[PDB]
């Protein structure tokens, strides 16, 4: 294979900054604060249930919003026994409240027989519920977007829409049910990969690993999209043999493409990085919530990673940010570790780019502690904020299944500034956990 050069149109993670992380990581600008385990509490209303990933319904700025005297919270849910065992259910408080105690449950947003009566082929294949986002639509709807995940086809991943309609009183909230209750986009091939390109390759045993979930409502000038996480198709850089030849996936220069890809061709990670394509797709869609047009990826990180998850978007005081999460445990660079587990960070002029990484490498967060540790935190979530230079990093707290005592339940929140290209975490600024703005 001769080197070639080929962006695609479209920016890139590339080798070159993920190198440098490692080293910029010790600054404590870009790490996860810690903890206190002694003030960490179950969701009460969640009765037992692991609550992990989740996220605010939003305005269409992604600005929390306010339904009728209270913030809602979607977040994913179940048995910690079982590890298949996850549904989206539907939290929230009286706005001005900030304790983890506020949270009330109001059960899951969908009925089992919700999926059968939407006249939806792949909807009614689905055996779990993973992430997503929601707005707050004009019309004062609840607006969900989220994953339908099929274990019997092989775990296919389709964005998914939903209303859910729910009646507000002065005491509490109750989800009635849902409609326009929709599978949205399943992958085309040619920009993003499909479940049956997965299976193409041997499916889970190919090493392969596809997605394409996390889907992120925004608005610009009126128009709709979402931003997702997904994996490159064939026409937008591909996974293969082929692909670490590339030099737009290594950046820097040609004298750094020659010594990096001469030692990736030679390391026990050739194959992972072959395989890896992930890429944050975008699509814009109709004002019914329908495809209007499959877009080219803001960006991809073929060799680096498969898996770049909680694509979240926002314009903040005049530029756009673009995040994501990532485990280096999934990552092929030299110097990141299986205990490494990310937020990266993109900004850009403009909604549809071209994005550049946030302080220099892409690196907005770090986060390395044991899984084992109470105070491990995944899925790291960006919510602005109506005004200022602060958003506010939401997480889930605590490992799926391993304790008895302690579930996933709402992280701390705590503070990240961010202005121009650059980002530090602020000083001393845990909140509580699940608090989702500044303002009370
Ligand atoms: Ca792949």
């Amino acid at each position: 294979q001769k080197p070639y050069k080929e962006t695609y149109g479209i920016s890139h993670i590339t080798r070159h900054d993920m190198l440098q992380i490692p080293e910029q990581q010790k600054n404590e600008k870009y790490q996860v604060p810690e903890f206190d385990s002694s003030t960490i509490k179950n969701i009460s209303s969640a009765k037992g249930l692991d609550v992990w990933a989740s996220w605010p319904l939003q305005n269409a700025d992604g600005t929390v919003a306010n339904y009728h005297g209270y913030h809602i919270v979607f977040a994913l849910a179940g048995d910690p026994k079982n590890a298949d065992d996850t549904s989206i259910y539907m939290f929230y408080q009286k706005v001005g409240e900030t304790s983890i105690d506020s949270w009330k449950n109001a059960g899951r947003v969908f009925k089992d027989s919700d999926k059968f009566d939407a006249n939806d082929s792949i909807l009614k294949d689905q055996t779990q519920e993973w992430s997503g986002s929601a707005t707050f639509t004009s019309d004062g709807k609840i607006r969900l977007f989220y994953t339908d995940f099929s274990g019997k086809h092989y775990g296919k991943q389709t964005l998914t829409t939903a209303q859910v309609n729910v009646s507000a009183s002065d005491s509490s909230l109750n989800i009635n049910g849902v409609e326009d209750y929709k599978s949205i986009f399943d992958g085309d091939g040619k920009t993003y990969q499909n479940v049956q390109q997965f299976i193409d390759e041997g499916n889970y045993s190919s090493g392969d690993n596809h997605t394409l979930r996390d889907p992120h409502y925004v608005e610009d000038k009126g128009h709709k999209y979402l931003v997702f996480e997904a994996n490159t198709g064939t026409e937008d850089g591909y996974q293969g043999e082929e692909s670490l030849f590339n030099k737009a996936y290594y950046g820097k220069s040609t004298s750094f493409f020659r010594q990096e890809s001469q030692k990736l061709l030679q390391s026990d990670k050739k194959r992972t990085a072959e395989l890896a394509n992930g890429a944050l797709g975008m699509i814009e869609l109709n004002d019914d919530y329908t495809l209007k047009k499959v877009m080219k990826p803001l960006i991809a990180s073929n060799t680096v990673t498969d898996e770049i998850e909680r694509a979240n978007v926002f314009k903040m005081n005049g530029k756009w940010y673009l995040f994501t999460d990532s485990r280096g445990s999934k990552m092929t660079i030299d110097g990141i570790t299986s205990n490494d587990i990310y937020m990266l960070g993109y900004v850009s002029n403009s909604l549809t780019g071209p994005y550049k990484p946030l302080n220099k490498t892409g690196l907005v967060l770090k986060m390395d502690l044991d899984p084992n540790d109470v105070t491990f935190t995944y899925s790291h979530f960006a919510v602005p904020q109506a005004k200022g230079n602060n958003v506010v990093i939401t997480s889930y707290m605590t490992n799926r299944g391993f304790y008895a005592d302690k579930q996933s339940t709402f992280a701390p929140s705590f503070l990240l500034n961010i202005k121009g290209k650059k980002t530090s975490v602020v000083k001393d600024s845990i909140l509580e956990q699940g608090q989702l703005t500044v303002n009370k």
